[PDB]
């Protein structure tokens, strides 16, 4: 008996973008190519009450 | 190496005004009305049922 393979297939590995995806509504991106710089961000808020 | 100051935000006073609302239904206003001319103006309401 001659054994026949009828095809090597494979997972098609998809490429997934954070961006991509509806997850980013819930933030807003930006590109940093130096963040290992920072050490500590600071945000500041002044509430007129 | 940094700290970074990601931007600083406030917010913005509503000027509300009794006009604005609708509170001025129910109480008619004046042009103007200086006080102490008056201590008590007596305005009387002569009614006949």
């Amino acid at each position: 008996k001659f054994e026949v393979l009828l095809g090597v297939y494979t997972n098609a590995i998809q490429y997934v973008r954070f961006l991509e995806t509806a997850l980013a509504v819930s933030c807003v991106n930006t590109e940093f190519k130096d963040l290992s710089r920072m050490i500590d961000g600071k945000i500041q808020f002044r509430i007129s009450v």
